[PDB]
């Protein structure tokens, strides 16, 4: 287990922004830009950086071009400039490695503090910002796709109560989590923001980051996203949705970046900002659990995420998860779903739902 | 092949009521009325007649008690009380076996002739109905999730340009097809009131109906009905969908009603009724054409359609497409489709799309 | 009144296109290709050919560089090409001005008829038109307002019991209207397509043309064009809405465009294509009749249209109603309305609602 | 001016319920419950709970007969139980009317400080509720008109940059307001859950309040809600919109219960938790800004405006607003309004927009 620091934890407010390194720049400014209307913040021959509709921030996206596509930094914006002070005692004492550059790493990012997490994960806290045109009623430029604001990360990591736990002495609130009838967490959700969730963890290998979430403001802003993939004919980079999560409650879909990066587009979730939430836990073979309409999770999902980078700029290396696989015991071959619990039929044995097999 | 009468076809408006055997009344009523909200025209021990938001005349769904679940008769209504005299010599000039009843065969419709077609489907034809309150603006009652109209019928039928000849013949206008390069029609959509369509023809063992259709006003509607199913855990009734069509254009949802009869919700296609309106012709390896966002094709919605009876209330004889299987030709281990024609990225061979194979 | 012809009339499909003369060309592009949309078909230095989402004809709407802004033509699409020669030979009949062109009078349409017709309005009959591609399906040009079909068209005439016997005649159908007890007709709505109307009457001062209407495919599509009107501060040219209508009970926004051509966006009426259809007659005091939810109909609705021209491009006369105002009887000085009838509680006298 | 006390501010969470006063409760039943489709948390014979989709607090409204029509309490849930304390400590230290009750004052809420506050109005801070089944999946409850959440109050007070200052050292953080060239402003809008607001100040005569609002999921369900009052022939009971804010960029719509109280029904404002999140300032003559489409604001939503009680049950006596009136100066005898700052096309002269 990770212990609790003597130092206090930062003030996080929310999570703020992802670097992302991409192979080919121009075909990844093609899919965030002209396929999913991101705002340009600034560009050039290395880097694109993105911001979505409502953004006062500088960015929440940026690509960056490198030789092996993977995290370079998931961003948290901390409450004030000594925050980050707190945050680079605080990650010290846990026997984290640290960066602190006073100009930034990134452009229109002041001071900043970057570390390898005890979870493997490049994390950046920074409270300095160049703040930028706030576009949330120019319409005139408003897409029928619109990305509206940043919402989450989403972590692979092998030992989910281990990250858990130190996510919430870091100040994470779990709302809902996946476990089983023997003492397994599949996965957790937690916030600071007061929505269901700024980061979440997924049981797997890794670190790998599962994805980046941007919300929309209704449901048919996603199903025009889909649409507008089928038109230009890229519908093969549609992995899973579009649907309801039964966690979060949000309507959701998930597509593929040029490099295989897993972006979600989420909508309509509920607020969690009082102290005693209610804590949502589902079970693992509840097939309403992912999919809220029983559609099954394609295997993909379960196994592929992105590579990380550590401080140097080197990927990190992979620790196998050796608790219970959420694919295996759910559409593998000895796996079990339900639709209601203790009832046979709407239950599903060996097999994915509905009349799916795993390829 | 069917030979063009002599007779003058009759002048059909559209679709306009479905009369289904159900074997549990209660059962049926419970799925009909208090999960898809449909409103009650008249009912009894029987029979419950059950109409759309929008409707005037007297039904758009008979539900007759009966032994086994089929098909009782699909209706058209016609535009004169003189088209029925001429459906009667049409079908007579045909050599089908007809029956006229000057009261109608269910409360609500006069005068009107059952006939069972060439293809073995019991089609009605009426013009004289019992007008009902129109509850368009009856905003009191709206639901979520309601149904609007009566939009369509789909019927399984083993030799779809056989059938196609004979509704072109009775002035359906082909809208959409589905065929491959070497000759094969697997599917044709067909209209008289300016929609998509009013019926189609989907190539398999038949006769069998495979689903009736209804509208929404908008998406979110569709959504909703997925949303209730879940709260009711109901989840496993959902049988393909939601999703964008490729043929149509509509977004669509398959459910199952509790003796497994399709339902299809269905809204958002396009005006058809210009004379020389552009028909156009999907692949059947195009992994667009049912799904515009690619998501697969679960096997039962190829396989499973109802039975449907004779005049006699006696379940007709299935005949076996002997043509290619649209289900092994896409998603069967010698199956195959694509993203983009000519495209190996993207395509599917010997599974379906998104990494599942069949169950 | 307007005899019926004994020649037979011509099978009308549908409301196709309007040509509209505007007065400044790049700025109305701009409304409608840049604020709204629309999708270019053809321009050049006089003329811009504009078409829906969903359309497969050549355009919907032909903007023509002129002197003086008006409506020149709405054109209406006819089943079969013999039915251009039938509404020659019935217009013949009713002894109205015509002009046939073989190879059509705007581009991607071919061989038509324009008349001046009994109400003073100039009406084209075509078949022949220039397929293009039908951008049903193409999400990649979607607007978060996109207009998706050319839905209808509104008439001021001063006497609408004698428009609607015409229209009547060459075959639309009345699908509602608005009556008073004492037997006036203030406007009344018909079709040919399955929908609430290809045309509508409105009692007034006439012949005027009161809006184009195109659809969208969903509410949020309407209230997104608001939000872009606010944005480019132009929401000045927001005229009416957006609401609910009583008649028709579509969402509905009504602007003007840089000319003050009114146009109606529009969405969700219901289908009418059944022959014994039933008709809806509301009461002109019944202050749901046009807004649902009572908000006011602004006096600029009432009043203001756009001139319409012959066909030697002349601005046509207009005559007076004589019949009673809608206006006058339900928010003018003597004007009265109600939310529920015989209840003075949510009634409204010699004022507008709210 | 109001000082700003030694005794630390309590950390407030979130605009939780109101208290509203109600003259026939089956009327007022009718209205929440069979046309907004609001939830009964529990009812008897003098008081209706309800709460919105999403609650898992024990209500976000209380009803309560009684024989004057008024906000009774408008109620912030804390962070901790301490946090009640701070605030008891907070408001006595302002010279403040208090009381604190261990077992609260309405049925699911614990220990309750209820105040008379510097402004006159009746603030309750609570942290202790009982819980309820949360309806946010509920889908076979799910109306086609549903409100989701509480989201704001608004207060109508007379001098407003009074108030901002006393909500602001109570940790409120400014987001939007309205202010004219000379030195007025006529609005303000704050917030602790980091949505534009959990409480906005109208200038005006006070104290009173201007409304309560509750959240819908999309645009259409407030759309659905005006639908409704039309087949129910009760559109005369809507009082302004629907539309779209200028302040706030929120979908809305402002209806009138059946003693007068009026309701926001609101969506898809933007997010404001930063600390350092841009304030906007709108010109009090800039058409737009309250309804972004330029339609015309009704003088009721002006000039009308509840009561609100004192700690014993009285109605509080009302100050005049000596400051410049947003009526007046806008669609006033003597207003101005327009749609392009320096544009005299677009602008409207001693009268409203839309003719
Ligand atoms: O799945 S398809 O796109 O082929 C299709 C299109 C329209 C329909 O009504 C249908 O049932 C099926
Ligand atoms: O305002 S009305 O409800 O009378 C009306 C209904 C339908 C229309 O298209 C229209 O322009 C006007
Ligand atoms: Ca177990
Ligand atoms: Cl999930
Ligand atoms: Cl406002
Ligand atoms: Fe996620
Ligand atoms: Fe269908
Ligand atoms: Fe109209
Ligand atoms: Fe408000």
């Amino acid at each position: 287990e990770i212990p609790k620091p003597v130092a206090p934890a930062p003030d996080i407010l929310r999570c703020a922004y992802a670097e992302l390194v991409v192979t080919d720049l121009a075909k990844s400014r093609n899919f965030y830009v002209d396929v999913l209307g991101l705002h340009v913040s600034y560009e050039d021959e290395n880097q694109i950086y993105l911001r979505s509709f409502e953004e006062f921030i500088h960015h929440n996206l940026v690509l960056t071009k490198g030789p092996v596509a993977a995290l370079k930094a998931m961003a948290f914006r901390v409450r004030t400039p000594e925050d980050v002070d707190k945050a680079e005692a605080y990650y010290q004492e846990l026997g984290c490695r640290t960066e602190r550059r006073k100009d930034g790493f990134v452009k229109g990012i002041g001071d900043a503090l970057r570390v390898e997490d005890p979870l493997g994960f490049p994390y950046e806290f920074f409270f300095e910002t160049t703040h930028v045109e706030r576009l949330h009623m120019r319409y005139d430029l408003y897409s029928a796709g619109e990305l509206v604001r940043l919402d989450h990360f989403n972590q692979v990591t092998p030992d989910v109560p281990r990250g858990r736990k130190y996510l919430e002495d870091l100040g994470f609130r779990v709302t809902e989590d996946i476990q089983d009838d023997e003492g397994t967490t599949y996965a957790a959700w937690m916030h600071r923001k007061g929505t269901v969730h700024d980061t979440a963890l997924t049981g797997g290998n890794g670190p790998r980051l599962h994805h980046v979430a941007f919300s929309t403001h209704e449901k048919h802003n996603i199903i025009q996203i889909c649409d507008k993939m089928g038109a230009l004919r890229i519908s093969d980079r549609i992995e899973r949705g579009p649907g309801r999560h039964g966690v979060s409650n949000a309507f959701y879909l998930y597509i593929l970046d040029p490099d295989n990066h897993r972006i979600e587009i989420y909508t309509q979730d509920y607020y969690t900002g009082d102290p005693d939430n209610p804590t949502i836990t589902w079970n693992v073979h509840d097939n309403q659990r992912r999919d809220w309409w029983g559609n099954p999770v394609v295997p993909s999902w379960y196994t592929e995420a992105s590579k990380v980078l550590d401080l140097d700029g080197n990927v990190q290396e992979i620790i196998e998860r050796t608790d219970d696989s959420e694919l295996e015991v759910t559409i593998g071959a000895d796996g079990f779903s339900f639709t209601r619990a203790g009832d046979e039929d709407g239950s599903y044995h060996g097999q994915a739902s509905k009349g799916f097999k795993l390829g």
